[PDB]
């Protein structure tokens, strides 16, 4: 089981990660975010800054890059540590009262040890970015708590979502969007609205999202009903582990090549700043699967294990993809 | 029981053609198949929802945008209104708002998600796809309000104001109401303009506004004067005359930052601000219509011009400092 990845894209890392890292364990000792110095320690473990500093290696202000790593950082806290996991109803509330934390800066946090922590995060983000670009974030994070509140609502009954809600699902728990929405943030590049919400880039975006979403389910593979790719597959198709990592890595390969073909041609159309976007979509997803495999030797897959240029058979809510004539 | 008259001092105005609209409205909510029982279709029917949202674009030149964006409001009612426990809702918001944004999305049975799916077509082929991408962000707005609400009631939690007034931004529809203001007009407003503080927070102040309107449209299960009545031990009466307080001295606010932002404003901006204007007062006057002739205060119950304490998730909208 576990073939190489097929990733023929850019890896790099900002020059100034090690400062960056340094930094954000200072944040995080004085961010109040978790209970014991154990915990923390979890927190830290994560090297948030080397994952974010591979999607903005080149950011000029390292200011810009440590905000963002900030919530990297915070996002895997608020998503491990949970007695709400199969409580929708209180994450629910709980999504609601965070979310609002984010857009209004008055908001207090009633002894919610996360919302002063997001607030500081914020605070940043408004320093730095247009108030366009931080409501780019803003939705991109309320998109996150949807897929998170979707996830909890399954464990809670035991449903085992097919491939297209599972797909629909993860594009969103997984994080990507409010991840991508802080490249601009990093860069200081404020794509225009023309551009920034072209279909073809819209797909682009999540292409990449879904990309760095199956890479994480495979990263996952290393510890049965927890919701992921393969048991999404086992339950709805009857095959066996090491068939649905074959079948698991087909789809992935399909996307990621779908997500190369596009951007071939998008990308010498673009202006400098989407130029730039499409530069992090792609140093994310090698820097998510980079990360992931942690400087030992490293092999990557040379070719991908299905080239089909149409959609995936069984999920329509990603078919769009694939349209041209609705796209670009 | 006894209840005063509305302080809006505001235009009220409804769209000439707004008989003509409702006339195909009627029709493809025939043609929808969202509510299978006609007797069901006649509940969406009686909504005048084509009335309700024409006072919200009354000069709208495209007889075809006021059309698509009424039936989205047909649309939430429909959906709101009549499986809805929270942890199956959580998928269903989930499905309903990936259809609206792939249009690719299978219906899978569902009877919201094509008439959605239609109402998205029409969008698409109107707004530009930052018309689209702000009505879509206002949806799951939404949709994370109407799973907040439907969270508290299957656990028994009545919300603090602070929480409820959070909530009720969101779960009231507003959001996706007044993103639609633009999509009717066509009248596309620029970015560095729609996401200025000062619009966010006056495009907040109308939602919250209409929210609580819709509360005192109620007193005839979460509301202000429930939420008043649990937390602070008031009577109905008592929690009556503080609503009026709180709504009338938002809506103070919210004239007295129109007035400071709406002469720098552009011809676009300046449309949707006065689409939020429109937006507010159709939904008192819409209110007591659903036709001889109706009573206003002239004056606010409350005429404070600080923030309301308790509720400092909204405290925001009256510090000047921040809406540069």
């Amino acid at each position: 089981d576990l073939p190489p990845i097929y990733c023929p894209l850019e890896s790099a890392i900002h020059p100034r990660v090690h400062e960056v890292e340094k930094r954000a364990v200072e944040w995080i000792r004085r961010s109040g975010m978790c209970a014991s110095e154990e915990e923390r320690a979890w927190v830290i473990a994560t090297h948030s800054a080397d994952f974010f500093a591979r999607f903005a290696p080149t950011a000029a202000d390292e200011d810009r890059l440590l905000a963002t790593s900030l919530w990297v950082y915070w996002g895997f806290a608020f998503d491990d540590h949970g007695p709400l996991s199969t409580r929708p109803a209180q994450f629910n509330a709980l999504a609601g009262r965070v979310q609002r934390a984010l857009e209004a800066p008055s908001a207090e946090d009633n002894g919610d040890r996360f919302v002063p922590a997001l607030q500081d995060i914020a605070r940043r983000f408004r320093s730095f970015g247009t108030p366009t670009q931080v409501r780019r974030f803003v939705h991109a994070h309320r998109a996150w708590l949807s897929g998170v509140a979707w996830q909890i609502g399954n464990q809670a009954r035991g449903h085992m979502p097919g491939l297209d809600d599972y797909l629909a699902m993860r594009l969103l728990s997984a994080g990507g969007e409010p991840t991508f929405a802080m490249l601009e943030i990093a860069t200081g590049a404020e794509v225009p609205d023309r551009e920034m919400h072209r279909p073809a880039v819209r797909a682009l975006t999540e292409m990449a999202i879904m990309v760095i979403a199956l890479d994480n389910d495979r990263h996952s593979l290393r510890k049965h009903t927890d919701q992921n790719i393969y048991s999404v597959l086992m339950h709805h198709r009857g095959m066996s582990l090491q068939e649905a990592v074959e079948e698991a890595t087909k789809l992935r390969d399909r996307i990621l090549l779908r997500f190369l073909e596009l951007h071939d041609r998008v990308r010498p159309g673009a202006g400098a700043e989407l130029s730039t976007y499409l530069q992090g979509l792609r140093h994310g997803i090698r820097g998510n699967a980079e990360w992931g495999l942690r400087d030992a030797p490293l092999t990557w897959a040379e070719s991908p294990s299905d080239s089909s240029p149409s959609p995936l058979p069984g999920a329509p809510s990603i078919a769009w993809w694939w349209d041209d004539a609705l796209l670009g």
